[PDB]
């Protein structure tokens, strides 16, 4: 019956597979992306009236009717988003008249106009003379001096808020203005009698952080600011130092574009950095069949690549397939073998993680390193020594990463300080990086596959973890994919893999929480509002990828031969394309709840797979 | 008369012109180049065997019947590069048996062996594990906390020798040793029984420093050093900042070769200033017809175009040549904009040097700068705005940079320390850049062209610094090129220029000494032993360039039209080919005297016509 689907799914993702042997496919966000890019472009001199084109067509192309653009498809009008896609329109050539601009303008203006928007936004305004820096959260570059074990130290903020600072440092350092043309300046933004309702910082401020600014801002004004030369060189070699690869900083769009800002103000525009990190950007876009082009927020090479073997594995294809092999020998190549920020805290544990993009050796990941050394423990390649020894080493590495509560990060151990979620400056987003229910659940899901159950102490520690956090009506947060059904799926499919007993309290109070979510048409679905509004809790359009999670979650808890189980299969098998594929016009992955979502393009297609596949060893 | 040869010897240079509007000639050096190159590669481990067969004709090719390898053509066997030679071939392929082989390990036992090589050569050995490291002069990574005015901080140093410390600090640091497989090991290097007379540092070396050096060995055994971690990163920091845009650093075989393995040392070889580094490399290599390949120690692109744009309107073309405005155009975009080492001393002084080769932005010299600036100013250039400005700019950093004697260093201004020419480490050429006569004639030779005469105190406070090194006999050191014949032109063609009187007495000295020097053939020979052997200043082989030389002294002070002067045109009328160009089997050019020798390819060429060009002005 639902054979035909699997046949056709894996000959689909076979398909999808590039020479190299791995998978890739495009990372969607919003439109804020493409829009700070034409203000890179423009702040570095370098604007290519073609591409700017194929740029306006994208923004024009995500705008929806009222003239707004939000977060996720079919979400609520961002002001952020489109004030930054407004202000990036204006500049490609559009008038303030044109009806799309139009409506815009009102909806900016109907919230409250630039005086909302978030930090970033205004900073970005600010760059180009638009808005007063003295109106911009203040971050000094001597923030440098810090020692490890000190308050707000850059070790105190995540991977990703880290470099920004840093770069940033140095920017608002000198508070640079890149003037616009007349012709697109925007002093509209301001037109408003609405009440300007400001976002705070994320866990609240404390009117101390709160005077810190007003002290900084005010002893930027003075003649003499003593080693802050000194200040500002720590920051920047501490940029030279971790460039990626690629050229470019973490592989994520923001540092890479601060960092650039950056040096240009340092007059490096001819430095090997700078050039090297400017031409790396093209790997990031995209072509877009309509004449589009837009940027990569980030790229899941790896990722997608490990996933795709597990599904494929899963469904079928022998473990020494020689099209799994091209991925496994890939895979290998990839494994980073260097100490990275995270080794601040592990000094003694031996590199072997692996990283979400193609080349970035100082940020591997839990999450990634997880399912490749799991992906290829399932696979037979040609040379057992590497892969013996591979897995090993990454391992070791995970195990190495456990934080203190016995769960994981994505990329440091214990980094659950919480001075960093009350600066003026972090408004968006996560700034620190704690332990997640599923970044913990793929581990165990890991380490089960060799066996480990829960006999070993680090697979305790790390249950106990998971058992803590479960929520009420027994579902799991989904902290980088949305969401109750993503990480319930991911946790007792990993709890299922370790050896604990399906039939559990607590467990079963798990399975029933998803088959009382199953949509009328027999899959599942949940809307990136579930991390606004707790009613949207396992509620929105059923997608192939969602429906593949809620399915694991009951072939693992045992309830495989179930009605809604099997309801949920036939679903996967109707809803599937006639190539093989699936089609998902929404998203059903996490940036940061709340503030950022991601499109995972493999998903609506990997999952599925691994889904069936599973539901095919039930029987 | 000699009309024809200057039209034939015009339109050579034209022909050889490349189309950017730029001209560059091959720089030739000695053999250590390309033999450390081969070395690089095995530590690097990255061997081609395609590139190393091309290696192996040229250091054979290069090789004498004796079985040696001299610093110039028809010089006396060099030790040291004899050794490395050596070494190279025998990790190529070449066995100890090979005739080749024989007569060079014969000449290097008759020496004393490996003990009686320069530090690099037992360094690099030291390297690969067939010398021990102790007995080699240590350079700690702690040299990095030396504070600006201190002793033996490194701005002492040269520039050319600054960055090779910074980069080995890091590498005797860790002393790391690369294998060499056992069928290339050369213990037969210390196969000998003649005593081994090895060379001191430059200066001499007193007590200290040699006791100071083993006191470091000695902590370099200990088991921790504080701060060194520190040091180090101090060091890397410094390289990173400073890397070259073609991903060189100075633009220069030594220190270029050092920061890749300082680098390779660190696991930053997938980093990207590491990437570019390597890749960089080829550019400065050179495809030999006979099949042979060669590495540049440096590459001259600037400079030949600026002579080669003096030479020709000295010869007689139009200011606003359309080819020479394509040079012109070149020349502009090449100017260096921002900040260079040089600013350590003058914090005040605005930017507007060049470098010797193509992207060099943190080292301008003043000698190109000079030529440069002097060349365009003999220009007509479309845009009279940014030729106007760009003279501007150059001039005044020029004058930023005479030193305390009123003399013209190279790349700093009074870089005289002495403490540098005592340590162990320094017993090869030159370690820091004081002022030269040469370089200081250049630059007077260009104010001279804008009119700035004896008057202005700064050609005073430089006429009175000549006029005080001027040798007994009349003549001037060469520095930068071989010897008394090049210095002694340089200078009276200044003096000329900025209306000092060519009757003066010590001026009517220097050309008498010309005149006795003209060989029977009717031109001027100097022999790079001049630097060893004072028997032979003066003394050599006639060639194109140094007759032009001697020949422009005579034009420059009024003896143009004299018998030894006709004398010599008759030479360059003669001595030239069909095609307009000229031959020149001997160097003229100086690296380092007594230690260092090049061939600059375009001299044979260039000089002639500035010198005709001249003498048919004198008419
Ligand atoms: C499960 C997969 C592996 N996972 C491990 C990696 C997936 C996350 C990478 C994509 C997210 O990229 C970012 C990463 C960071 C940011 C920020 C941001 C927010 C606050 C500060 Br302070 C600095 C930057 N803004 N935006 C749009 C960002 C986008
Ligand atoms: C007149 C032209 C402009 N002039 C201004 C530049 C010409 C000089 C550039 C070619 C020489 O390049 C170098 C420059 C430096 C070195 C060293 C060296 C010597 C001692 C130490 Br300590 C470190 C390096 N070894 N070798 C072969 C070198 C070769
Ligand atoms: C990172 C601080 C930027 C300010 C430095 C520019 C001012 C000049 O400093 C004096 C000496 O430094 C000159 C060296 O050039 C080396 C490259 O290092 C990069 C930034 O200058
Ligand atoms: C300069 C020390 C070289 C010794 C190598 C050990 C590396 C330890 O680095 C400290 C940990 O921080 C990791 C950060 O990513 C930066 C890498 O810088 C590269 C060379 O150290």
């Amino acid at each position: 019956a639902y054979a035909r689907t699997l046949d056709r799914a894996v000959e689909y993702l076979l398909s999808c597979q590039k020479d190299e042997g791995y998978w890739w496919g495009p990372l969607l966000s919003n439109v804020t992306m493409e829009a700070e890019y034409v203000l890179l472009c423009h702040i570095l001199d370098r604007v290519d009236r073609d591409r700017m084109e194929k740029i306006r067509r994208y923004l024009l192309h995500e705008q929806r009717e009222d003239g707004t653009w939000a977060l996720y498809p079919g979400g609520p009008p961002d002001l952020d988003t489109t004030i930054e896609a407004y202000v990036a329109l204006k500049y490609i050539g559009m008038s303030r008249d044109e009806e799309p601009m139009q409506k815009a303008l009102r909806f900016i203006q109907s919230q409250g106009g630039i005086e909302s928007s978030r930090v970033f936004t205004r900073m970005w305004l600010a760059l180009v003379g638009e808005y007063p820096w003295e109106k911009v959260p203040m971050v000094p570059p001597e923030i440098m001096f810090l020692g490890k074990r000190m308050p707000l130290n850059i070790y105190e903020f995540g991977s990703w808020a880290r470099a920004t600072v840093v770069a940033l440092s140095i920017v608002m350092s000198r508070q640079p203005v890149f003037p616009l043309p007349e012709r697109a300046r925007v002093p509209e933004l301001y037109e408003t009698d609405v009440p300007p309702r400001r976002r705070g910082a994320k866990g609240g401020g404390g009117w101390i952080f709160d005077a810190l600014d007003r002290a900084l801002h005010g002893y930027q004004k003075l003649s003499v600011h003593p080693f802050r030369r000194a200040a500002e060189i720590r920051a920047l070699d501490w940029l030279l130092e971790r460039q990626a690869g690629d050229g470019s900083w973490g592989g994520i769009q923001p540092p890479w574009f601060y960092a650039l800002i950056a040096l240009k103000i340092l007059d490096m525009t001819q430095h090997p950095a700078f050039i090297k990190g400017w031409e790396g950007l093209e790997l990031y876009g995209v072509e877009l069949d309509y004449g589009g082009w837009m940027f990569q927020a980030s790229i899941s090479p790896v990722w997608d690549t490990g996933l795709a073997v597990l599904a494929l594995r899963a469904a079928g294809l022998p473990a020494d397939h020689d099209r799994l092999v091209k991925a496994g020998e890939w895979l290998l190549d990839r494994q980073i073998t260097v100490p990275g920020d995270w080794a601040v805290k592990r000094p003694n544990l031996k590199p072997g993680g692996f990283a979400f993009q193609f080349d970035n050796v100082y940020y591997p990941d839990v999450d990634d390193t997880a399912v490749v050394v799991w992906a290829l423990n399932t696979l037979r390649l040609p040379d057992e020594r590497r892969r013996r020894d591979a897995m090993t080493k990454g391992f070791r590495w995970i195990v190495g990463m456990q934080s203190s509560n016995g769960g994981w990060g994505a990329y440091d151990v214990d980094n659950t300080s919480d001075l960093p979620n009350h600066i003026p400056f972090c408004d968006f987003g996560e700034v620190t990086d704690p332990p997640s229910e599923d970044v913990t659940a793929h581990v165990l899901e890991c380490f089960g596959s060799f066996g480990y159950d829960d006999a070993w102490k680090v697979i305790r520690r790390a249950v106990e973890y998971l058992k803590r956090e479960q929520k009420p009506d027994g579902s799991w947060f989904g902290r980088w994919g949305v969401n109750y059904l993503y990480g319930t799926g991911a946790v007792v499919s990993a709890l299922k893999a370790v050896g604990i007993d399906t039939r559990e309290p607590y467990i079963q109070k798990a399975l029933d929480w998803v088959e009382q979510h199953q949509n009328p048409d027999g899959g599942w679905g949940e809307d990136c509002r579930s991390y606004e509004d707790p009613a949207y809790a396992g509620k929105g359009a059923s997608t192939p990828s969602q429906t593949a999670w809620a399915l694991m979650a009951l072939i693992a808890g045992g309830r495989a031969e179930s009605e809604a189980a099997r309801r949920g299969v036939q679903y996967l098998v109707e809803t599937q394309r006639p190539d093989g594929g699936w089609d998902e016009p929404y998203y059903t992955g996490t940036g940061f709840p709340g503030d950022f979502y991601l499109g995972y393009t493999m998903y609506r297609h990997v999952f599925p797979t691994l889904a069936l596949g599973r539901y095919k060893q039930a029987i």
